């Protein structure tokens, strides 16, 4: 039976599209492009030096992704402005529906397993109000790998006591769905862009770049398993529980 | 001493755009989109499989992008046609100036280590007659692993029998050229994008999509080690070796 309800959190629970304002008061006209591949090259290095064996903490990945991507226009700014901006990441905003989601849910034991380092989860949820939603907040840290490494899901069963087959994985990522099915989870995908949109997008004349980021992140990835639930929004996590066992 | 000299695949001795003409009639007016995504998601897809310890050869991946890339379009293609269009990648031409290099770098130790899965290598280097060319070319399939993972060049050292420190390893992709470095190799960079004209590139009003991909996949990345030297072409690679020694 389902025991645990564990949550993604970048792009889940909170919007990775709301340093948006940051990213543009800092640098006027480029917010949105930068946004979307600071994003973009902060999931490749994660994986990337996973891969190499080459494991630093997301703090750093975050602000290494950051200095690529202002790079790639020509901006050099020094580790004090990248340690400075790269705080927006610790500032997300959840989306609306996630508090009352995790409420609704309080029978279960409710948890986060995310690729952000310690210090950047805490302030994350804390600053999103929602430390008293979690009776568990998991970093991959202590494991020294990042999604989808095997181990990082281990981290759930070591923290929780609850097996696999006990565990509802929620995701808004194609890649974490891909990991959490790998490794055993049930899991629960939430697609809030629907694909029939997205054809039509691509093909409503020029691409905008913000389009592009949708493309190669919003949908399921076709080397992974399919997720056992699709759902639209957060808020209807409650509900697929319910009548889920 | 350089010993030998160990080149990329794909990227480096093989343009990846010249499926061009073959995905522009998978879907006219869209040929560069898919283009673009099919090797950003072929790449993903490489690093997400090995990282999950999950391994299909480069060949599963290359129609499993493919299938993604389409699907955004809102395409449901059939394993025969994926198959039959996945072709395109084992007829990229080669470089304009790669034969000649080649030849230039003979007497030493000339070979091939890539993704690439065995019978696509063969296919792909037979097809651009660069088959005398080679003392080996080298596909990852043996380790089950992809680049950047650390296995992936250790069989560099098994095929030709040199040890890192002899190989010049060559690449124009900034992850390739961080995992060569990583393991020991000394790693000369094919850069083809200045840094300043993608800067400006950036700025120049809406950004293209082609744009896009050069942004994500034409630079170092931040988290990698510098390659010992960048060249603008595989031409001077010879000049390079001797200027080296
Ligand atoms: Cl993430
Ligand atoms: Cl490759």
């Amino acid at each position: 039976m389902i025991k645990a309800v564990v949550f993604d959190a970048y792009g889940t629970l909170f919007d990775v599209q709301s340093v948006a304002d940051a990213t543009e008061r800092a640098y006027p006209g480029r917010g949105e492009y930068i946004t979307q591949v600071w994003r973009q090259k902060q999931l490749e290095y994660s994986w990337l030096r996973a891969l190499m064996g080459r494991y630093a903490d997301f703090w750093s990945v975050t602000r290494e992704a950051l200095a690529y991507t202002l790079g790639t226009l020509g901006l050099e700014p020094d580790e004090s402005f990248l340690a400075d901006m790269a705080q927006a990441y610790n500032r997300l905003t959840p989306y609306p529906d996630a508090a009352q989601c995790l409420a609704e849910l309080a029978p279960l034991k409710r948890a986060i397993l995310s690729n952000g380092a310690p210090d950047m989860l805490q302030a994350l949820v804390a600053n999103a109000g929602l430390t008293d939603s979690f009776d568990a907040v998991i970093s991959v840290d202590a494991k020294r790998v990042f999604k989808p490494h095997p181990d990082s899901y281990a981290l759930v069963e070591e923290v929780l006591g609850v097996t696999p087959a006990e565990v509802l994985f929620v995701s808004s990522n194609g890649f974490d769905v891909g990991g959490a099915k790998n490794f055993g989870f049930s899991v629960a995908r939430v697609a809030r862009l629907s694909q029939e949109a997205l054809a039509r997008e691509l093909v409503s004349g020029t691409i905008a770049p913000l389009t592009m980021f949708k493309a190669l992140r919003m949908r399921e990835e076709t080397y992974a398993e399919a997720p056992d639930f699709v759902v639209p929004a957060l808020g209807d996590l409650p509900r697929l529980v319910r009548g889920m066992a």
